[PDB]
């Protein structure tokens, strides 16, 4: 036979339960303005489906980020804005603030609030143990939230995740691989970062869910403690889970591609190899130990874990030791 289905352990129906137009994005109807409200100030970055500008509204003089869309399906740029919509005010969502068209041109572009994440490279080399937990359950506020408004981020990664340290303040942003989830539904395998793909996707097991974005949630964590960015550094999809086979073993997965009865790619034959699964010490050394503790490594090693099932929910997540102190401080 074929692949065993699979359903999602958390938020499984929330979509069936919501009107049609919630997840539709497909009909969504958009309303377009003037990109002539915004002056560009200058380039923020670029990337496969943008450009990001700062930019000056000047309506009311306030800063913003405008978002130019390169051509990507019709279709997606209707999910991409209905996504944000629907999670706008969300816990730590960038908040998408408005839809505009070159009035020339015609390419759409989006409306952000303005995160300030200049002097960054300081941040990276700099965060204490304290901050990168702090950090950490910012990160699962917005997962969480997302995963329980029935949306799959797909694209977890330093690079979509905002900070402006000044003001302790995460967002995360560029929701445009972002779906929603519905029990059943076969997805795209050609989502994230290679660095960041999961297991699911590096086998092709379609059916997938919010469990995802909690593998790539491990990479960055184990990437941010142990100081080796990325932490699954492969040089192809295929390679990429050979990486993942050297740290996790591979009997836990062939044990995950025989629970879903999954075929294997032919060409991860003579590459898999035999394997055992590393403790998480070889990892450390005097140059990161002092963001490696115990309770860093309980939760990272619950997160990467083949079986999305069994990977921890993001509310699960936020509930582990690591984040004790954290939650404390918080009330
Ligand atoms: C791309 C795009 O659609 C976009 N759309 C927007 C909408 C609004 C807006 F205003 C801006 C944009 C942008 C947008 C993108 N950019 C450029 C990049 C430059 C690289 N940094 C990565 C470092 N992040 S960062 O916070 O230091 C960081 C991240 C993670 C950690 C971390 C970790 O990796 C592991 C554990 C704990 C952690 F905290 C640390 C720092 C992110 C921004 N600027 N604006
Ligand atoms: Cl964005």
């Amino acid at each position: 036979s074929g692949p065993v289905p699979s359903r999602a352990r958390v938020y499984t129906d929330v979509n069936t339960h919501r009107p049609r137009e919630y997840w539709d994005y497909e009909s969504h109807v958009v309303e377009w303005g003037n990109q002539d409200d915004y002056q560009l100030v200058r380039k923020l970055g670029r990337g496969k489906y943008s450009e990001v500008f700062e930019a000056i509204n000047i309506t009311n003089n306030e800063k913003v980020v405008v978002k130019i869309l390169k051509p990507v399906k019709k279709k997606k740029i209707k999910r991409e804005i209905k996504i944000l919509e629907n999670l706008r005010g969300g816990p730590n969502i960038i908040t998408l603030a408005d839809i505009v068209k070159d009035p020339v041109s015609r390419t759409p572009a989006l409306v952000f609030e303005h995160v300030n994440n200049t002097d960054f490279k300081q941040l990276y080399q700099t965060l204490t143990d304290y901050d990168i937990r702090f950090y950490m359950y910012e990160i699962l506020k917005a997962l969480d939230y997302c995963h329980s408004m029935g949306i799959m981020h797909r694209d977890v990664k330093p690079h979509n995740v905002m900070i402006d340290h000044e003001h302790r303040k995460l967002r995360l942003i560029d929701w445009g691989l972002a779906e929603f989830y519905h029990p059943g539904q076969e997805y795209n395998v050609r989502v994230a970062s290679r660095y960041f793909k999961g297991p699911e996707l590096l086998v092709d097991y379609q059916m997938y869910d919010y469990s995802l974005d909690m593998w790539s949630l491990g990479c960055m964590l184990a990437s941010m403690i142990f100081r080796k960015e990325p932490f699954f550094h492969g040089h192809d999809n295929y390679d990429q889970l050979v990486r993942i086979a050297k740290v996790l073993g591979t009997e836990d997965l062939y044990d995950y591609i025989d629970k879903y009865n999954i075929e294997l790619d032919p060409r991860f034959n003579d590459i898999l190899g035999r394997h055992s699964r590393k403790r998480w010490e070889r990892f450390v050394h005097s140059e990161n130990q002092h963001l490696v503790s115990p309770e860093a490594l309980d939760f990272l090693d619950k997160l990467l874990r083949y079986d999305h099932q069994s990977r921890l929910t993001a509310r699960e997540a936020m509930e582990h030791p690591y984040f004790y102190t954290v939650v404390k401080d918080q009330a």
